[PDB]
């Protein structure tokens, strides 16, 4: 579940970025 966690966490950082 930590991975489902790194997934949304990756789209969040990339969301702010661009």
């Amino acid at each position: 579940d930590w991975l489902k966690a790194f997934y949304d966490k990756v789209a969040e950082k990339l969301k702010e970025a661009f």
